[PDB]
């Protein structure tokens, strides 16, 4: 109990994805990066997203 975490005045918060203040990328609503725009899955660009295999 009372593990603690953060506690300081004049906190500085700035997102790494969109660059705006008051939040972090975990809390952000900007489009998800580092993943395909055509299927939504991680680890590739959508030109490597060739026809999908059966099951
Ligand atoms: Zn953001
Ligand atoms: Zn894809």
């Amino acid at each position: 109990m009372q593990r603690g975490n953060f506690r300081n005045q004049r906190k500085i918060v700035k997102c790494f994805n969109c660059g705006k203040e008051g939040h972090t990328a975990r809390n952000c609503r900007a489009p998800r990066k580092k993943g395909c725009w055509k299927c939504g899955k991680e680890g590739h660009q959508m030109k490597d997203c060739t026809e999908r295999q059966a099951n």
